[PDB]
């Protein structure tokens, strides 16, 4: 029985040795959560949240996924999550699952999902959900602008053989609108929090990215799993014996200012799902970092996970 582990396994991409951790908690342990981070950062962002699981009694597994973190620094790829389409980053935390269960057979399983985690998580709710527990969704979208619009142009640029080129532009239209409500942005990422310290925090941290884009496929994987979690068509493939709980800040473009967040708990509601919303006010999008709502937001998750449990 292991406490703490640094491991790694081979990406469902067949090329990239993906970077984790398991955490346990010195108390007998009650449940399973699996944390995974969105685009641009990495799991070890997510420390304190972590300890404050292992300190309710919760195993945590989490992995720097392809293109990220430790994952990227010790491979060299920051740009290609790989030729095996939008799946790699949803069958990886698969495999971490896996890893994870087979040491804690018996415990309830909870999925955590911040930003692209929260997409990777809902996508992985509807392929591989069997089992689990509750999944937590943070900082999500809805309809995601200019998604559904990029999602042909890049499909045809890698049937045109540019997959694995690079073109930031494309990026650029993804997300360059995304600090339209702010008044003078000091920086294009300034929608992840109003404090600046936690931005500029973010700019500084060598295993967040967001310096080298991802190339044209990578980029068509992250809009397709935008796309693909869309709609009550998505919510009908969760099945309803996972409770869900999403929680946001209504300042955040990510979910479309409060909006985009009550839209995807009413799709899950409209198909028959018991699901618990937050929305923090006056907050963007990393809720769970902002320092004077950080334990308000940690305490609400464990409150959840706790109210399944027993
Ligand atoms: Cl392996
Ligand atoms: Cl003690
Ligand atoms: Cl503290
Ligand atoms: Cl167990
Ligand atoms: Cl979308
Ligand atoms: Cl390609
Ligand atoms: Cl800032
Ligand atoms: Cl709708």
């Amino acid at each position: 029985t292991m406490a703490f582990q640094e491991l790694s396994f081979q990406s469902f991409n067949g090329k990239d040795n993906v970077k984790a951790w398991i955490y346990t908690p010195i108390r007998k342990p009650r449940g399973i959560v699996q944390v995974v981070h969105g685009f641009g950062e990495h799991s070890r962002r997510y420390l304190h949240m972590i300890l404050k699981f292992n300190e309710a009694g919760f195993v945590v597994a989490a992995d720097d996924h392809v293109g990220h973190g430790k994952t990227a620094y010790d491979s060299g790829n920051w740009g290609d999550w790989g030729d095996k389409g939008y799946m790699t980053m949803a069958e990886d935390e698969h495999t971490l699952r896996k890893i994870v269960q087979e040491q804690y057979p018996d415990l309830p399983y909870f999925m955590f999902g911040h930003s692209m985690g929260s997409m990777i998580a809902r996508g992985y709710a509807a392929t591989h959900g069997a089992g689990l527990s509750g999944l937590i969704l943070c900082g999500t979208s809805g309809r995601f602008p200019n998604a559904s619009k990029l999602l042909p142009v890049l499909k045809n640029l890698i049937y045109e053989g540019k997959g694995q080129e690079t073109d930031l532009s494309y990026l650029e239209e993804l997300m360059g609108w995304m600090t339209e409500r702010i008044e003078q942005p000091k920086t294009p990422n300034d929608w992840i929090s109003s404090d600046p310290d936690i931005v500029a925090d973010h700019a500084n941290d060598p295993f967040n990215n967001f310096t080298t884009p991802p190339n044209i496929r990578s980029l068509y994987y992250f809009v397709q799993m935008m796309e693909i979690i869309v709609g009550t068509e998505w919510a009908e493939k969760v099945p309803v014996s996972i409770p869900i709980y999403n929680i946001a800040g209504d300042q955040d473009p990510v979910g479309q200012y409060g909006e985009g967040v009550y839209a995807v708990s009413n799709w899950l509601v409209q198909t028959g799902h018991h699901v618990k919303t937050k929305v923090y006010p006056g907050h963007r999008h990393e809720i769970h970092n902002d320092r004077d709502i950080r334990d308000e937001v940690e305490e609400g998750i464990i409150s959840f996970i706790n109210g399944i449990i027993v």
